DNA sequence: CGGCCGCGCA
DNA sequence: TGCGCGAAGCCGAT
């Protein structure tokens, strides 16, 4: 079950005498992981062990206790899963560019393998690691069903050009996973404690000093991810087609935090949803979201390295937004007023409070939320900066290609078309308070989140 | 040339 | 709550 098009050489070299090392980064799971499975196969043909290495950087300081604890509790459970497969795991601290190089030398590695991410910083680390090693280095796309570089060889302007190219390749690339074969040939607790202490003075607090974040909505880890997948199929999938854009209903999958950390495979989710007997419109709507919209977000970041900037917007949108730079805004809020939910719009404020208290804003209100940031900020650049700052600080699923592609759709028209013409926002598709009012029970959502 | 919200009306 | 239109630009299959 090993298609060669899932893997490519980052660097050629002379293979070594030691273990195959899988540098895990994006795909924090033992099951349904093409990068670990390929590493295990290479190790088996060479008659040597496989081992896993993960580098804990100082990036955590830029987000919060909420993401750091979600990731680390998962990693504690993963450490135990890999051990039942007699696969050892090593947890390094510091800059990957230096630390993965040094580990490959200190540990006498034969081959290095990593998983795939289109984000800049991963590419920076790979470049540094390449400069400091002499062994072969491969990349495996463990996150997408169709490998990103195979689905398309260029940036796609719309879902409607990407969709036929991806779907033509599903009969080949959508397949079951083989079982991971076991090997035959300081603590994370201390790291968690130290990290939580370092972040404690910047934690999200109410006026009484009691924390805003509520950790009981999504329990972390590979076993919990699977339980959420299974309850989506049993209890929420049937009504997904009708209710996915109603934020007063809990009818989304709730999978995004697990998908973001790679605690569950999207290919796995697609296999199970394809085989579920349920509402045909719901299945089609859901599969289009997890296949086309998710995988087109990797396409966007992979072929546009300025993906978090105004430069990445399409020309029609840059030309429209530029012409409206001098328009008076109805309101202007600072980062801190947006963050504390202190606008004049109670629907906007409630969306921000759902984000602060749960770490997961409903998908429909994320669109509305980001578009009002544009409408009530000094400039398009300040808008993009504020939405990215709050998305990445407070979403459990943030710092993700879906986030940059979703924010760029909302603010800059990426994967959209010119739609209407207004002051400030020009031809960027508009969404209104009264528009929401006639689609769902706006007052119920506001009451639920203060 | 084909084909991707808010308002009015059941 | 569901459906069709309005007011509309651009990429890519020809
Ligand atoms: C302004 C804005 C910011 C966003 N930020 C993020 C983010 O930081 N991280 C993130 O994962 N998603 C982001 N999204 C996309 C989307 O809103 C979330 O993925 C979704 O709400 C997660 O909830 P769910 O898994 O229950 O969704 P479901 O409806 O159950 O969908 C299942 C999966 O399909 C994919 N998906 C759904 N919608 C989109 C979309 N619009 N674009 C790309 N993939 C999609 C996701 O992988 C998602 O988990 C953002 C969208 C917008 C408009």
């Amino acid at each position: 079950h090993m298609n060669p098009k899932r893997i490519r050489a980052l660097k050629s070299g002379k293979q070594g005498d030691g273990p195959v090392v899988y540098w895990m980064s994006r795909d924090q799971r033992a099951e349904d992981n093409w990068a670990l499975l390929f590493s295990r196969a290479i190790a088996k043909e060479a008659n040597v062990p496989v081992v896993v290495v993960f580098c804990l950087t100082d990036e955590f300081l830029e987000a919060g206790i909420r993401q750091y604890e979600f990731m680390l509790k998962g990693l504690q459970e993963l450490e135990v899963s890999l051990s039942r497969k007699k696969i050892p795991s090593f947890f390094l601290r510091g800059d990957p560019g230096e630390k993965i190089s040094r580990f490959v030398k200190d540990y006498n590695a034969g081959t290095l393998v990593t998983d795939f991410s289109p984000l800049r910083i991963k590419n920076q680390w790979i470049e540094k690691v390449i400069s400091g090693i002499s062994i072969p280095f491969f990349e495996v796309d463990a996150h997408n069903v169709v490998p990103c570089w195979e689905a398309s060889q260029k940036h796609e302007y719309a879902a409607h050009t990407f969709r036929p190219k991806l779907y033509a390749l599903l009969p080949e690339f959508l397949e079951e996973f083989p079982e991971l074969e076991p090997n035959s040939v300081e603590t994370l607790s201390d790291v968690l404690e130290t990290g939580v202490k370092a972040l404690l003075p910047e934690r999200a607090l109410l006026k009484n000093k009691d924390p805003l974040f509520e950790p009981w909505h999504f329990e972390p880890g590979e076993k919990a991810a699977k339980k959420v997948m299974e309850s989506f199929i049993a209890d929420r999938l049937d009504s997904y087609g009708a209710l996915r854009n109603d934020p007063t209903k809990n009818m989304l999958s709730n999978l995004s935090p697990y998908l973001h950390f790679g605690q569950i495979s999207s290919q796995r989710v697609v296999l199970e949803v394809e085989k579920a007997e349920s509402n045909p419109g719901s299945k089609k709507a859901f599969l289009d979201e997890i296949l086309i919209w998710k995988e087109i977000s990797d396409n966007f970041c992979y072929y546009n390295p300025g993906y978090d900037g105004f430069e990445s917007f399409p020309s029609w949108a840059k030309e429209s937004l530029n012409a409206h730079r001098n328009d008076v805004r109805s309101h202007i809020y600072t980062l801190e007023e947006f963050e504390a939910g202190k606008t004049h719009d109670p629907l906007w404020n409630a969306s921000q409070m759902e984000l602060l208290s749960t770490g997961k804003m409903h998908g429909y209100t994320r669109m509305y939320w980001a578009k009002k940031i544009l409408e009530w900020s000094e400039s398009p650049e300040k808008a993009l900066e504020i939405a990215i700052c709050l998305n990445d600080r407070y979403e459990l699923d943030g710092r993700d290609p879906n986030g940059y592609a979703g924010i760029a759709w909302s603010i800059g028209g990426v994967h959209d078309r010119a739609w209407g013409e207004r002051e400030v926002t020009g031809k960027i598709r508009y969404m209104s308070y009264e528009g929401c009012k006639r689609k769902f029970d706006v007052k119920l959502y506001i009451e639920k989140y203060s």
